[PDB]
């Protein structure tokens, strides 16, 4: 929804008491001066060459054309009051033969047209006098135009949410367009399908694509077309329920509609990846409302987000007697500090380094916010796993939590699916008619118009009730722009993994009425992914959290790590956290009991295992693999399991789909242990381990030739995530020469070598490598 029709055509102000409608130009202007020395009407009347004026319906005087009571002269520069008061022309009507100027000090009398307060004007578009000239110069022959007549780089500080929209807006468009072409380039042509039937009795299609790195996500939408000649032309939409993983390389989709699926036929399918504008629209719209709607975020948040100087404000509030939340672990001192500081200000950042209890700290905050009783607390993060991790912790506190997701993500199971709004509505025994309708619906996918109408009516009632009555609503950043949440307000908002969102993404939940906003994350960890290189270079890949940091806002840092053996945290702490991370567990706490595995350096549970075999490209696709390297990864995996580790306590991180896929196949084929044990060893790229941990982590670097690389190979931040998932042991497998083409990896290899932990030869008889860097 735009500005009201009575919005000042210059700065946006739309308080009916402060506006003046210009009869010739048919436009409204405000009685405030803003950036110039003189009001916005007066400045306009002068340059547009006008004099005739009508006041607003809801104004001190009502909807009336200003004119002299004597002669009806409508010239405002000639009008004025004589003292029980009369409006008269200075000459000759004020002349005693038949005084106060109406315009005085370059604007209208305050008690006929009110002057907007500083706040309103400080919130309006900051239009300069030199900008008025040019804008007013264009209206001359184009009364339609506005101020907008290689993309402009992101800034630290913004005059305006309007300037803000104008800078990020075109960045979002570059991303959306890029993404559309990307998605559309992905079409696969000669595809073989395996058909199946879920227990929910929906139709499922399995198929295998070339091996690619980009990624495909559960709940993504795929258009499956039959194009063979064993039958006729058929098209179906489905949503991804399986990506290639430890159970094999197949992608699986669940069809929306069961009906008419060509189950009998197998060859000649075409796979298209449906693009939707939704997330970009929601981003564009959040920019719009950030500019246009002054109730969408508080004055404080508004000025703070835009890089203005604001005096500190203490949020009034009753502190809990105890900061630790029921259901959750006792907080340490720095976490207690974070919770208490954060509750007492309108805006905060919290930095949660690996192993420091970011998630528990966020859940505890949310918990106290929810008990202050201001309606549902809004909680977001940029990714589905990070929302789910947060949802789960918050649930431990005993609060009513609703997890909201897209209708496309509905087929997806997670540990928190039982909390999903669509599942909760399904269990509403207070609503039998809705339940009956929902049964009917679960035979086809669809309903009759009279019933689909009824069902939508009831489903809306059911969604209002669970959403309005929740203590906490968890959803994705982009998901906060869901139409089911519009018409709701959220005064308290916590965004975790905010360091993974672009500014526009982050702002989507922000504009839903923020009065208190907490951004949690870690800018030394995962950042936003921006596919469009132009957009990237203009700044889009800088999260909101990062910009506020560079702007000089100090994040409260969580200080104690409880995950890692001290030897494992040393290097990331020294590199990313200026050696400030404190160890909450000892070396002794982090020696696995009866785990008889021989570390090269027995008291340092890490090593870099040198291999220098050749990388190759996948036989089907464009990703990389390393066969030498994979054999070694299995041997290590097998040693760890034989020494006492359990498959779910081990993770393998590699940047390439080629290597992931090869590793699963290789272990199933050549692993000496029972095949299923390997199936339970998670192999994936670094994204899938965010917020998660294992006892042991193996990295498989893959590349043996100098390269740009992807994931942890050329992003120090992803390397930081890779090095901090393990509690007990980290093993890196790879080729040092290929990797030392990197300041960081260079430092990592020097470090490991000084630590005597850069090694070669058979696992049974490891020697220190003689290479140097
Ligand atoms: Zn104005
Ligand atoms: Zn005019
Ligand atoms: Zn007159």
């Amino acid at each position: 929804k735009d500005l009201p029709i009575h919005a000042c055509s210059y700065c946006g102000i739309h308080d009916p008491a402060c506006v003046v409608y210009c009869n010739t130009s048919k436009k409204w202007f405000c009685n405030g001066r803003g950036n110039t020395s003189g009001s916005h009407i007066v400045n306009h009347l002068v340059r547009a060459k006008c004099k005739e004026v009508t006041l607003h319906k809801d104004g001190p005087l009502g909807e009336t054309v200003l004119e002299c009571y004597n002669c009806g002269c409508r010239n405002v520069f000639l009008l004025g009051f004589i003292p029980v008061v009369v409006l008269l022309c200075r000459q000759p009507c004020a002349s005693q033969s038949s005084w106060q100027p109406l315009i005085q000090d370059r604007c209208f009398l305050s008690w006929l047209v009110k002057i907007p307060s500083e706040q309103e004007q400080l919130r309006a578009r900051q239009i300069t006098a030199q900008q008025i000239n040019k804008l007013e110069e264009l209206w001359k022959e184009n009364p339609s135009a506005t101020l907008e007549d290689e993309p402009q780089h992101v800034l630290l500080r913004y005059e305006d949410a309007y300037q803000y929209q104008n800078i990020f807006g075109p960045l979002v468009k570059l991303e959306a367009d890029y993404d559309k072409k990307l998605k559309e380039s992905q079409t696969q042509d000669n595809i073989t399908v395996r058909w199946d039937l879920g227990l929910n009795k929906k139709r499922i299609a399995y198929f295998t694509l070339p091996k690619t790195d980009s990624r495909l996500m559960q709940g993504d939408e795929i258009c499956l077309r039959y194009k063979g000649d064993l039958a006729p032309l058929w098209k179906g939409i489905g949503h991804v329920i399986k990506v290639p993983d430890n159970y094999g390389d197949e992608i699986a989709i669940e069809l929306r509609s069961s009906v008419g699926a060509p189950v009998e036929v197998t060859h000649n399918f075409q796979v298209d990846f449906v693009w939707k504008s939704t997330s970009f629209d929601r981003m564009q719209s959040a920019l719009k409302t950030f500019a246009v709607d002054e109730t969408s975020v508080s004055g404080y948040i508004y000025h703070k987000l835009l890089g203005h100087e604001v005096e500190d404000v203490i949020i009034k509030c009753q502190l809990p007697k105890r900061f630790t939340a029921q259901g959750l672990p006792d907080l340490n001192h720095s976490q207690v500090y974070a919770v208490k500081t954060v509750l007492q200000r309108p805006l905060s950042l919290i930095q949660g380094p690996p192993g420091t209890g970011k998630t528990v700290t966020s859940a505890t905050i949310v918990y106290h916010l929810a008990r202050q009783g201001n309606g549902p607390v809004l909680v977001c993060a940029p990714s589905n796993i990070a929302v789910d991790q947060l949802t789960e912790k918050i649930h431990q506190t005993g609060l009513k939590v609703v997890r909201l997701c897209a209708k496309s993500r509905e087929a997806i199971d997670s540990p928190v699916s039982f909390l999903a709004l669509h599942n909760q509505i399904r269990n509403m025994d207070s609503m039998p008619e809705l339940q009956k309708l929902q049964q009917l619906k679960d035979e086809t996918g669809e309903l009759s118009s009279a019933d689909e109408k009824r069902y939508r009516a009831l489903k809306r009632t059911a969604e209002r009730e669970l959403l309005m009555n929740a203590d906490v609503i968890c959803c994705t950043c982009v998901g906060a722009g869901d139409p089911r949440l519009a018409k709701m307000q959220f005064r308290s908002i916590l965004i975790d993994e905010s360091t993974q969102a672009t500014e526009p993404e982050c702002m989507v939940p922000v504009v839903l009425g923020a009065k208190q906003l907490i951004l949690v994350g870690d800018h030394c960890q995962l950042g936003p992914v921006v596919m469009c290189k132009k957009a990237a270079k203009a700044g889009l890949s800088q999260s909101l959290f990062e910009r506020l940091v560079v702007l000089g806002i100090r994040p409260i840092r969580l200080q104690v790590q409880y995950r890692m053996h001290p030897a494992l945290s040393a290097f990331p702490s020294n590199i990313f956290y200026e050696g400030s991370l404190q160890n909450g567990v000892t070396a002794a706490d982090r020696v696995k009991k009866g785990f008889d595995f021989q570390w090269p350096q027995p008291d340092k549970p890490m090593f870099f295992y040198v291999t220098q075999g050749q990388e190759e490209i996948a036989s089907s696709g464009t990703s990389y693999l390393n066969r030498t390297e994979a054999a070694n990864v299995e041997k290590i995996t097998t040693k760890l399991l034989k020494a006492g580790a359990k498959p779910d306590q081990i993770g393998i991180i590699t940047p390439y789909e080629g290597q992931r896929s090869y590793l699963v196949q290789y272990m199933q084929f050549s692993g000496s242990l029972h095949t299923k044990l390997y199936q339970e060893v998670e192999i994936a790229s670094v994204d899938a381990f965010q917020g998660r941990e294992k006892d042991f982590i193996i990295l498989s670097c893959v590349r043996a030739n100098e390269h740009q690389g992807i994931g942890f190979l050329n992003d120090p931040r992803r390397l930081n995530v890779a090095l901090t998932r393990a509690r007990y042991g980290v093993i890196i497998v790879g080729n040092p020469k290929a990797l030392s083409k990197q300041p960081l990896w260079n430092h990592l290899l020097n470090y490991y070598k000084e630590q005597k932990v850069l090694v070669e030869g058979p696992l049974n008889n490891l020697r220190e490598s003689l290479m140097q860097f």
